[PDB]
């Protein structure tokens, strides 16, 4: 559970000099690419020299050049640190020693006046809530503000953090190389005041949960950048989500994955029962009377039957497809539905395409799904095929997506005992996560109006604990905020 090898603020020259003077052969770090915004670079030292490996993410997955595709940067680094000779003139590159970052930019607790910090800890703070800010009078020094406990039963204690020769301390004891190490140490060994108060560092002060009516003000603030700082602070927390994906790695299931290293978590994966290893599909239940979701990949030819097994077993009545079958010359999803008015058998599952209806942004396909030999198992599945997501980036306007989800939501609500909504793109983490997150947030607003708290990164982190890398890019992160803002404006 450490993402210290990611340096959000260094340059290529800085990374090279840092690896050459503070690292050894096998040392590595990751950083945002300065030449290609939105991409990343893995800088690795070997034989006294540094190599820079490009990592692209257009919105679907992290694509390591000359390597594999991954759901998060943490899952990428974990894979190559644990598989000795995979990273590559075909020359083996070893990730051995993470070169740790000292920049606190991406920490949830790092931020700020002493009055304002007291205000924030006053209003949305709890016992043990804390933050670290730059000192008011002493430049280069810092302050740790902790809430312990409006009647005097709670207080805010400020603790001065002195920076002396690039090491930090709270006036005595140990001297730390970084604010992170200092906070980590006093998290485990909390300071005790003379009269007995224990300055427990329980959780960072939440600053991202806001009232729905404040979203426009917050978006204006993040656009002044605040968006990039908030997103990367979210990305750092991905190291808490390296849950097991063993079932997807079994030999019998390797070919059931569109991308061999983008796999469902074992504890939330959809388990296929009553099979002819026949229980696997690259798909996860997503739980936020709210609806739930199945986030899954675009079908392969050899997983179409499993897809319909899943849809039938989970009683799903709505499918959301957020990709064309072919985009930019590449196949993203095999056609798993019949032509209009046609009927097909996919293993033991029978599907009739009853009728298609074309809107501008999407096609709706009314499908009748049943198990062969059992006419009483028939149920209608409504497939919503979104077709206007741009080849590059995210939509410039969220209106098409919002109108699409509103229709999808009302179809689902009209169906008694409908199961989870199936959502899929290519790998099923980027666009799929974006649609699901928007739908989760919009449903809160739809039922409570402006009188509700929403917390975009918390919602994403919760969804990311159920499928790897849900919401892939900062552009998608911005698009979720813009979609929520637009939805609130048109209430
Ligand atoms: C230097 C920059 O200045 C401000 C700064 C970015 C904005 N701020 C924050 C605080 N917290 C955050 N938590 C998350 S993730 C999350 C959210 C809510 N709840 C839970 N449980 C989780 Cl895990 C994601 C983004 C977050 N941005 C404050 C810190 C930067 N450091």
């Amino acid at each position: 559970t450490s993402r210290r090898w990611f340096h959000p603020n260094i340059t290529g020259v800085e990374a090279e000099n840092l690896l050459l003077t503070r690292g050894v052969d096998g040392s590595f770090l990751a950083r945002p690419s300065k030449s290609n915004p939105g991409d990343f670079t893995l800088s690795v030292r070997r034989n006294g020299a540094v190599t820079h490996i490009k990592i692209q993410n257009t919105g679907d997955y992290y694509d390591l050049y000359g390597g594999e595709k991954f759901a998060t940067l943490a899952e990428l680094v974990q894979y190559y640190m644990e598989h000795h000779g995979q990273l590559k003139n075909g020359d083996v590159i070893e990730l051995k020693y993470p070169l740790n970052c000292a920049d606190p930019t991406s920490e949830r607790w790092f931020h700020l006046s002493g009055k304002e910090a007291e205000k924030l800890l006053t209003e949305k703070g709890k016992h043990g809530s804390f933050l670290v800010r730059e000192s008011q009078s002493h430049p280069g020094d810092f302050v740790l503000s902790v809430r312990t406990g409006n009647d005097g039963k709670s207080k805010v204690t400020h603790v001065m953090i002195r920076c002396q020769e690039l090491k930090y301390d709270v006036g005595g004891g140990e001297r730390f190389d970084s604010l992170t190490d200092l906070v980590e140490h006093y998290k485990k060994n909390p300071m005790v005041e003379t009269l007995g108060t224990v300055l427990q560092l329980k959780q960072p002060l939440n600053t991202t949960r806001i009232n729905a009516a404040e979203i426009e003000s917050r978006v204006r603030e993040l656009s002044k950048q605040g968006f990039w700082e908030e997103f990367e602070t979210l990305q750092q927390q991905e190291c808490k989500l390296l849950y097991s994906r063993k079932e997807g790695q079994r030999q019998e299931n390797k070919n059931k994955n569109r991308y061999k290293n983008i796999l469902p978590f074992d504890h939330t994966r959809v388990v296929l029962h009553d099979g002819d290893v026949s229980d696997y599909i690259n798909a996860n239940i997503i739980m936020p009377p709210k609806k739930s979701y199945i986030a899954t990949q675009g079908c392969l030819q050899n997983t179409v039957n499993d897809f319909w097994r899943m849809v039938f077993q989970e009683n799903s009545r709505v499918i959301v497809m957020t990709t064309k079958e072919v985009e930019r010359g590449k196949s993203k999803c095999v056609k798993y539905w019949p032509d209009e008015y046609a009927l097909k058998e996919y293993g033991v599952m029978r599907v009739r395409n009853v009728k298609e209806s074309a809107a501008h942004d999407y096609t709706l396909r009314e499908l009748k799904l049943s198990k062969v030999g059992q006419g009483n198992t028939e149920r209608t599945v409504w497939q919503y095929h979104f077709r206007t997501w741009p080849d590059h980036g995210v939509p410039s306007d969220p209106g098409g997506v919002l109108d699409f989800l509103e229709e999808v939501h009302h179809k689902q609500e009209s169906i008694m005992d409908a199961g989870p909504v199936v959502v899929h793109c290519s790998a099923g983490i980027g666009r799929t996560g974006t649609f699901i997150v928007i739908d989760i947030l919009i449903d809160i607003i739809r039922e409570k109006g402006v009188d509700c708290d929403i917390d975009v990164p918390k919602t994403i982190q919760m969804v990311r604990s159920q499928r790897s890398g849900m919401v892939q890019t900062e552009a998608q992160y911005r698009f979720i905020y813009m979609a929520v803002q637009h939805y609130i404006e048109t209430l």
